[PDB]
Formats: structure tokens, sequence, C-alpha cells
């Protein structure tokens, strides 16, 4: 069955925290708001959802979330427009992805719309926390963990779903659009076909920390994840990858890797594909990309822009790739970056309510 | 720099739990002892280790252990012999495995001997909980988690190392080995070359729960994990696999897959290889086993015994494998299981102190 937002229990905070003021640099996922959403499950079902003050979790030492990684998360943003209204970006897609992640880990189902409604209520209570400055937003983090106090590797009979909010400035300092360099090393695999790399589970991120440190040691900010013996490009860091070029057939196109089990189905990824298809100015395609194909197109000058996508960065340009000890300059910045700046402009218009669109969910 | 056992702080329980009653049944990992080990880490390094009463952990909702799976665990047993002396089985190997797992997740280093000494002290305080009945033991569970209250995927600046203990009953009730059936389906992948399946990390276990349910649905108790297009046998459930046969060259041998990156380096696995090498009665090798080889060997009646190894079960015989909807009978039980019984007899002698051996660490 499921919990209902109409059953929502409200417990307002006693002691409010100090909201940061603008002019104070907002570091990603570090400052939290006053309230949190909390919903408990056991085998007789879901309990009553509650908005309560932000507090620590009390977990039994044998909780399956801490031993066997029965944990998943989501990430979406709420934006404050010039008309002072708070809106969420395509939250239905996040609700679908979360449900899919829960099912893969044998965590309990919930109703997508009820969760969305409770998240909405949570943002309404903490509304004054959504910043009004340029390029800032409220990052919403829903989490669902297994909470069975047992060391057996089995389906949990206890679970906990919580949501925390944090003001974020994203960070491209004053709009910036500064590029990043990537380390492409085949020795490091993020995900395998028949694995879980296409789900937003906690277990796929922990192993990436060391690889990220190895990229920094070699002079790169992020990792270009390769898969297979033909070195297919999959993701940049924990962002979806896009290449804008003139393909081998002489046609100008925007290509992203297709949804096999190795790519996380990004909400910004889908949005970029939909938006570009709507224009109809160039070919928009999901197709595999190999290092061999990229190397060749670079030597031929057929590549215009390479970039990453995700909720945190929105669109992140790429200017350098380190591959098999060789440096590869990607002319993204020297080419405007024209497409990137365009995507950025149109998203901002939809996100901040400058232009009305059905992608925004009002709070 | 590491914590020191000499700095141990003790805080005894004021409220002890009741030991086994209203029931003699000890289900794996469901009953906990009175005390736990707890050691915190931050910028000024490790804190002072404390043995304190068994209590709930207080975690910040943004703890990296819960979002990004910065978590690892170990598992070993302590045994009480007839002479009332509690001993640990090859704990040095576990200490090395834990250190290796910490390093792969960028969790803080510690001194292996100091942790072992602290674990020894914890078992000494809870010595009365170590059962003495036949086939029973004390399961020791060390865990190390990242505890940074941040949503950024980075190296944690806070960490928590805790150890909990639990009395476990005999895996085979009444001392008679009962076999299990395995589902071998290539669509399911546990680990990949260049991945993290050779480390005991929480993230490798959560995805196996659904596959286990799928196995049950089909009348099998466990999963035979296959890897590659050549369908190499890797592990049985979360145990190492062994096959006792006469190879295509006419030689009687015990074989197990090599540590190629997708096999967890089992302490029991190593012990069986060492013990069998010491006898010198048959060939003992680490070699790749493919489904094709097993099928040819079964058709020629060259297979004697198939089994799983791990701390929990010790030695688990296999009698059936369901592969590509076809049932395969493994004559393990019809063949004694001679090798299994022998391995079991010799382990029990070493574990319960009947025979003096350097593998035992006295508490
Ligand atoms: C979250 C995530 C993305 C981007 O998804 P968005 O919905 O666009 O935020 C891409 N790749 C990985 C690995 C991710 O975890
Ligand atoms: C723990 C474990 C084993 C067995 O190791 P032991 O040290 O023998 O307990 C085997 N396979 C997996 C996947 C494991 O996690
Ligand atoms: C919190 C991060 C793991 C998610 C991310 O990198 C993104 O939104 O692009």
């Amino acid at each position: 069955s499921s919990f209902k937002a109409a059953d929502l229990q409200l417990e307002m905070t006693q002691k409010p925290h100090k909201k940061p003021g603008p002019g104070e640099p907002l570091v990603f996922g570090k400052t939290f708001t006053d309230h949190m959403l909390m919903v408990e499950w056991n085998d007789k079902g879901w309990g009553q959802p509650r908005i309560q003050p932000f507090q620590n979790l009390t977990l039994h030492p044998a909780s399956s979330s801490l031993h066997y990684s029965l944990q998943l998360f989501e990430g979406m943003k709420a934006f404050k427009g010039k008309d002072q209204q708070v809106r969420l970006f395509r939250p239905w897609l996040n609700m679908d992805r979360m449900l899919r992640s829960a099912m893969r880990l044998c965590l309990p189902s919930f109703d997508k719309l009820e969760l969305l409604e409770c998240i909405r209520r949570l943002i309404e209570v903490d509304k004054d926390w959504v910043p009004d400055a340029a390029g800032t937003s409220l990052y919403v983090r829903p989490v669902l963990i297994g909470n069975e106090p047992s060391l057996g590797v089995s389906q949990p009979r206890r679970a906990l779903l919580f949501v925390i909010l944090c003001p974020v400035g994203a960070y491209f300092p004053g709009g910036s659009v500064t590029p990043v360099s990537l380390l492409a090393d085949p020795a490091f695999i993020r995900a395998w076909v028949g694995g879980v790399g296409n789900y937003k589970l906690g277990g796929n991120y922990g192993p990436t920390v060391l690889v990220q440190q190895e990229a920094l040691k070699r002079g790169c900010e992020q990792v270009l994840w390769l898969y297979g013996p033909d070195h297919q490009l999959t993701e940049v860091g924990t962002m979806n990858i896009f290449v804008y070029w003139t393909h081998e057939d002489g046609v100008l196109e925007l290509v992203t890797p297709p949804l096999n089990g190795v790519i996380l189905p990004g909400v910004v990824r889908q949005s970029l594909l939909d938006m570009a298809q709507t224009w109809g100015e160039f070919r928009v395609v999901e197709r595999t990309i190999t290092m061999k194909q990229l190397l060749r197109a670079l030597e031929e000058g057929r590549v215009r822009e390479v970039f990453g996508s995700g909720t945190a960065a929105q669109v992140a340009p790429v200017h350098r790739i380190l591959y098999k000890d060789r440096n590869l300059h990607i002319p993204t910045m020297e080419n405007g970056p024209e497409l990137i700046l365009r995507f950025q402009k149109e998203l901002k218009e939809i996100q901040y309510g400058i232009r009305a669109h059905e992608w925004m969910f009002p709070v």
C-alpha cells in the first residue's frame, strides 16, 4: 500500500537556524534547512508521514543500510522566480526513478504523487530558505534506506524514507561556464551490463572517490568513464555526456550514449534531448560513442563542443581529455561554447518562471 | 597515526540483556551482546577507543555512509573450546582485508594489531556470551563507515569504526551437512574486472537481494555467479566455490577460481588451500572453471564434490545446479561427501582447541 499526504503530521521547529545571507559563498550540500520529511515502514505497512525539525537519525548498529548498502537517493531542484514563486523542475521523472531504484533493492513501494505532495509541503514550510539570487536554488535530497536490525542478507522488514533540503548556489561563481578536464583510464569501471549503474544507488558512488583522487593527482578535475574493449564513452564524473559535432556522414548532430544498463537516465539528459528535438535545427541522436571515433573527429576538427549534464552543474563544458598518456584539447570554449550557452539560457528561462512551461511544478 | 588499545576507555552496562531464553534457537545475526567497540576519526586523527554498552548510533541525515555507501565490514568467529578458552580463527587475515577495503574507499588507516587487541578486549568483556554447545560460535562484526555530514561525493573528513558481537548457532543443526541448490543465470553479474568485488564493501551485497529472491522463486536456495562469455564460475551465493574432480588429464584435483579481481579473498578459502596443500594427497590448484568444463566433467562422471566456503557456513555442499532451465545433479552427497567431512573434522579440531595450531589467536 502507501502513505498519504493528507495524513501529514506537522511539528514546527522550536529553535530556527540562521539563514545564510547572499555574499556568503554557498558550498554544495553543506548547509541544511530547518525541517525534514520522515516516513517509517515495517511489514504491516507505512506509518504516518511527518515534517519535523531537522535532527539526527537514531539507527541500530546492525541496520542493513550500514552493512549491505540498502540505500538509494534522488536529487532535484526547486527554484525561486522573479515573481517570488517557488517551482520544481520535472519532479515526476525523479519520482519514477526513485520507485525503480526501490524495486531493484527490494525496498517498499510508495505512491509517486503522494511523495511529491509531501515534498511540496516540506518546501512550503521551509520556503524562506529558497534563495532569490542569480543561479542559486534549493537542492532536494530524498533518501530511502533499509533498517532491519539483522546481519542476514535479505529483504528488509523495516525501512525509512527521509527528505532533507539544502540551499545551493550551484557554483559557476558569477555564471562563469568554466571548463573541466577529464581523465580517461580503462582500468576503472563504474558499471557493467547486467549491473546496477542505471539506478541511483549509494553503492555506485563510494568506489568512485579513489578514482576521483587519482584524476586530481594526474591533473584532471573529473573522470571520463569508459566501458568495453572499444572504449565507449559513458559518463563524465557522475554526469551524462554529450558531444556536438559534424558526424562521419557530414551531418551536424548532438549525440549522447543510449540507455543500456550502463548509463544513469538523467532528468537533465532527457530535457536536453527533448529541447533539441523541438528546435529541429540539427540531428539529435542517442548512439554509442567510442574513443576511436572521438580521436579521429578531433584530428579532423569536426568536434565543436563536449559537455556533461546533471542537476548540480546543469551543463558543464569539457576542454581537455587525458587518454593513454596523451593530451587532447577539446575546442569547446573556443567555439563559444555556443550550444552550451543556448541550453543554459533556455533552462534558466523555464526554471525561473520567465517563460511558462509544463515542466515546472509550482509549490 | 592510529588509535592505541592502551588508551582503552571502559564503560560497563548498567542494564545487561538476558542471554538465550525463552529459547535455545540462535538465528544468524539476530541476537546481540552487551558491549560494542567504538572509535571516532576526524582532522586531529583518531580518538580514544571505547568499549561502551550496546546502543544506537546517532547519525546526521547527510552522513556519507547513507548516501554514497562509504561502508565496509568484516566477519570472523571466536570459539569456546572444552578447556573454556575462547580463541579467534586467523584474525590477522581479516585485519589485512579490512585495511585493504578502507584504502579502496579512502577511509582512514588504523593499526591492524591495535584493532585486534581492542577486539580481543571486547570479546574478553563479553566472554560469557560465547556459547559452548556443539557447532556454535561468537560472530564478530567490525564495520567502518564514512560520517561526513555533506552531500558532496568526496573523501570523508569524519569516520566511525564500530564492532558488534553476536552468538550464532550451528549452521547445520544436529551436525549433519545438508546440501543446497544453485541458480546459474548469466543475466546477473555480481562483480566486474576493474570493479570492487574483491573487497568486502557494503555496496556489493545490496544488489544481490533481488537475485536471491529470483533464485527462491525457482526453487533454488542460492545463486551461482557466472562471469564472462565463457561462463566462468566465481562464487556460490556470498561464498567461495570449490570443485573436487579428476581433471581432463586424469589427475584427481581440488580447484578454485584464481584471485582475478572478481573473487573475494576468503579466509576459509585460503585455509582450505593451505590445509589441502599440506596433506599432499592430491593436486591443489587455483584455476578458471567454466560451465562447459563442469558440464563435460559431469557427463563423464569425473565430478566428486562441489562446495561453498565462508565463515558463516564453513563448508556448504552443493547437490543441484539449475543452468539454462536444465537440471544438473551434482553427486556430492552420494560421494560421502568425503573431502567435505574431512575439512569439517579438521577445522573443528583446530577451532575448538582439541589440537594446538598457530592459526588460533587466544582471547
Ligand atoms: C544523478 C546522476 C546523473 C544526472 O541525473 P540528473 O537527473 O540529470 O540529475 C548522471 N549520472 C549519474 C551517475 C548520476 O548519479
Ligand atoms: C566474506 C565473503 C566470503 C568468504 O570469506 P570468509 O573470509 O571465508 O568469510 C566469500 N565471498 C564473499 C562475496 C564474501 O563476502
Ligand atoms: C550529488 C551528485 C552525486 C549528483 C550529481 O553529480 C549531479 O546532479 O549532476
